[PDB]
């Protein structure tokens, strides 16, 4: 009945499938994924309760050292759905057939509701994310021609990777309130193309409902990458990316209790 993942008892690499009918397909997979950490003292746990539905995050970690300052950030655990293109992790028992092409994609709505508590002002963001690989399934990492795509719904002392380029319209759901919201559009090359789109209004919690399509429509028309529409969307990611290169301790908990993807009947791209 609970799914329990932890750092360091577990291994470098602490994760594990959710799959709450056990058909081996699991609904979605969760990560500590503290990829640029290489030492620190204390622990990371996360637990799903598949009884009563919620997903607990909780980090205490001190004495960090980092694998790489300039990466910047020390980690982003996360729960995700689709093939996550770093490793053989993967999850597709869900109503978006991911992935796919971003050119035969439906749009779909994304619900998330959650609650953050970093501690000690922590930097951090919440952020949703997708990458857009060649092949269909992808397990062996990104390439040049290949691009990353996040949205940030909260930060606090973090910036996006890059230039900002525009501010953009997205109409989103707020706890229960379609809304006009702003989002700034960020750009770099960092080894592949990387947008990044952070809210300019930051919610630290509630249940936020995003259109994906806007986003990926965004990313389609600032892309420098050739045949973009050829790209398959292979997954989406939810964390919350945490530290600095000065941040040597790190405790936050959050708290996921429904992810919910709503297929539309339209393009995702338009
Ligand atoms: O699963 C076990 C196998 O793990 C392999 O290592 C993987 C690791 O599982 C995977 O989690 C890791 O992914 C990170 C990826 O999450 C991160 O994404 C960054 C992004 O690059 C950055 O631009 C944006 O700002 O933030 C994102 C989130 O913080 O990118 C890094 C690459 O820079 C990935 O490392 O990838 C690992 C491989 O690099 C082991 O290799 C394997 O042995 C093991 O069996
Ligand atoms: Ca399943
Ligand atoms: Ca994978």
């Amino acid at each position: 009945k609970v799914l329990k993942i932890r750092y360091p008892d577990d291994g470098e690499w602490p994760g594990a499938p959710i799959d709450k009918d056990g058909d081996g397909n699991p609904e979605f997979y969760i990560e500590i994924n503290l990829w640029n950490i290489l030492n620190a003292t204390g622990f990371a746990e996360m637990t799903y309760n598949l009884t009563s539905g919620v997903l607990h995050y909780v980090q205490q970690l001190d004495n960090i050292v980092l694998r790489d300052r300039s990466n910047w950030v020390h980690g982003y655990p996360e729960i995700f759905y689709g093939n996550k293109p770093w490793n053989a992790n993967y999850a597709t028992d869900g109503p978006i057939p991911l992935p796919s092409k971003v050119s035969n994609l439906t749009d779909f709505y994304l619900t998330i509701s959650y609650k953050l508590e970093p501690k000690n002002g922590l930097p951090i963001n919440f952020a949703i994310e997708s990458w857009l690989t060649r092949e269909a399934w992808r397990t062996t990492g990104i390439n040049s021609d290949e691009q990353e795509v996040m949205i940030w719904i909260y930060y606090d002392g973090l910036q996006p990777a890059g230039s900002k380029v525009k501010e953009i319209v997205v109409p989103i759901i707020v706890n229960g309130t379609p809304v006009n919201a702003t989002f700034e559009v960020w750009k770099a090359n960092i080894g592949w193309e990387y947008v990044a789109f952070r809210i300019k209004t930051p919610i630290k919690e509630g249940t936020v409902t995003i259109p994906y399509g806007a986003f990926i429509s965004v990313a389609a028309n600032i892309s420098s990458l050739p045949n973009y529409t050829e790209l398959y969307l292979e997954d989406v990611e939810i964390g919350t990316e945490f530290g600095t290169p000065s941040t040597t301790s790190a405790h936050l908990e959050w708290w996921i209790t429904n992810i919910t993807l709503t297929p539309l009947d339209r393009p995702l791209i338009s």
